[PDB]
């Protein structure tokens, strides 16, 4: 008869927007315990501890400016303590933290704890492509779902209408996650093809990096719309080859696909840094420190992992858009040469 | 012999196309370098518009900041502009296709072929009727279409973009590709003509919706959703009412997803819709103040779609399309737009 307890593992820009949504729904819905924990990697802010400011001011202005968090969301600095009693864990931490967090939580979760990942990126390893949700699911021994959609955090925090896609193999779990996260302005469509929904989130960032390049070279909407289109073609082709199980084009018409591509190529961080990289000579790394609190962008890292994955099978040449993004970010290909990967692009794949 | 080309239309899009066609024709032997452009005559400062184009090689009223290739000839009479053409490019405002078709009937070369660049559907013939069909039937010529993410100003600037040519005959399609392709205007030829064309018409309805949302203060997550739900209604609407085979795949060509993005982000239909939502000025007044009185196609097409669905009592079936119609013609406050998105069906 107990309500489900929810832990939000992460507290950045997206984790915070999510805390806002989850906090308000947990308090509004009986099936969820009003107390929502949020694991916050402790920080020093003017001599005050971040978690103390959050639980006192009820805001995380450093990562989510201009918004309060509902009072029932409690910032907890120790991940084990944050996640321990949770029945539902929402993974929304930067890719570089996942390994240690799981490998901190392993064996300390509730018996039938459930998981959902919001991280956009991929992992690799012998065999090739490895989904981040499967890595978390396996180390922690829990069932996993994903949430991926056109969700620039600052707009979600403002309650501007938008949608998202939840990938989940279990219908009841899927319905529970929808009840947990949906609001009148954050609409959710649940689909069962988890792997494709997840790969969409990872890949859309590579295409967004290339759209930022063209932005930095001075191009407009006709060009960006073409980057998105060819980028969508390579994304569907890549998923059919590397995703295990059934993969359908149709899934790319969900928010996780065509829409996240559009919103990310127009207003995401990967695009912004790609543009500045095109106009300034600064490296991706330095721009991240300069524009994104030193946060690791996943667009480039994913292109790097795709390069490796395509290299093992000898397919690098079949993904000119993905590979030009890779070469510009890692191998000094001049950004000014970007258009050539669109100019001779295969017509269909 | 080399093919003679006539560009029937000389507006924003028509003029940018003349740049492309005039350049390719002068550089390719299979196309006669003399390209005629039918220009509906106008008085600009006590001068004829055609004499100005032919004298200064620019049509700045419609395509500001660019010259036209010297070999493109503005011809005020359509029969004369077209009589000798082997390839006719139709790119005139919807309202003029009727007159044009009645003047040209019976005055074309026997083997003339056409290609339509007009984005709209036919007004009144209840049951969806394609404009390229209307033209092909009245003039008795084989038809193709060119549809893509092509804001004219960017094309005129030679910024890389793509486009889709819908042509059933393989050799005609390659010939049209040779005539229109440029290092910066890449063409993919497909045979599914009707689907390519309907894409161009419906994408403007969604774009009006996008502008409404911009005029209500929304950003990218919302525009992305309007594009996503719009695409969904586009695919379903085409499978439901288009004759012959319609495939989802065709919607991934420039005519579908890309043209929808570029129009919702920088099209005239988006701009005027946003101004409508914000100022309260009529559609007609905004056209007059931003489109030289040219009738915007987004609303017109929505009105046709409403005609087709209301007669079948299928109005709730296409929420986004009908929200655009209700706001444009039934007085529905623009502030009620978001509702058609919040209740949208998850699949169609």
């Amino acid at each position: 008869m107990a309500s489900k307890k929810v832990c939000i593992v992460g507290s950045g820009n997206w984790g915070s927007a999510i805390a806002k949504i989850v906090g308000g729904n947990a308090a509004q819905l009986a099936q969820f315990d009003p107390r929502v924990t949020m694991w916050v990697f402790e920080e020093d802010i003017g001599g005050k501890k971040l978690t103390e400011i959050i639980n006192t001011q009820h805001e995380n202005v450093k990562y989510l400016p201009g918004h309060k968090l509902p009072p029932n969301v409690v910032a907890v600095p120790d991940v084990v303590q944050a996640a321990e009693d949770a029945d539902i864990l929402i993974f929304v931490v930067p890719h570089q933290f996942i390994g240690k967090i799981c490998d901190q939580l392993k064996g300390h979760l509730k018996a039938n704890a459930t998981g959902i990942s919001l991280i956009k990126g991929v992992d690799e390893g012998p065999n090739g492509l490895k989904l981040i949700s499967e890595v978390i699911g396996e180390r922690l021994g829990i069932p996993m779902s994903v949430l991926m959609g056109a969700n620039i955090a600052s707009e979600v925090a403002d309650e501007k209408f938008c949608e998202t896609t939840i990938g989940c193999k279990d219908p009841a779990q899927g319905q529970l996650l929808k009840e947990l996260m949906q609001t009148p302005n954050f609409r959710i469509t649940v689909v069962q093809e988890v792997d494709t929904v997840e790969i969409c989130g990872a890949l859309k960032n590579v295409v967004a990096v290339g759209a930022g390049f063209c932005d930095g070279l001075g191009f407009g909407d006709n060009t960006k719309a073409a980057v998105i289109r060819l980028g969508l073609m390579e994304m569907i082709a890549f998923a059919k080859l590397f995703c295990s199980g059934p993969v359908s084009s149709a899934t790319f018409l969900e928010s996780c696909g065509v829409a996240d591509l559009i919103t990310t190529c127009y207003g995401g961080r990967n695009r912004k840094v790609a543009e500045a990289f095109a106009r300034t000579g600064k490296s991706i790394e330095q721009l991240e420190k300069e524009l994104l609190n030193g946060q690791k962008l996943q667009g480039p890292e994913t292109a790097r992992e795709l390069y490796s994955i395509l290299q093992h099978k000898g397919l690098v040449d079949k993904f000119p858009l993905f590979m030009a993004v890779y070469k510009v970010c890692y191998e000094g290909q001049p950004v000014g040469e970007f258009i050539h990967c669109l100019q001779n692009h295969p017509e269909h794949m």
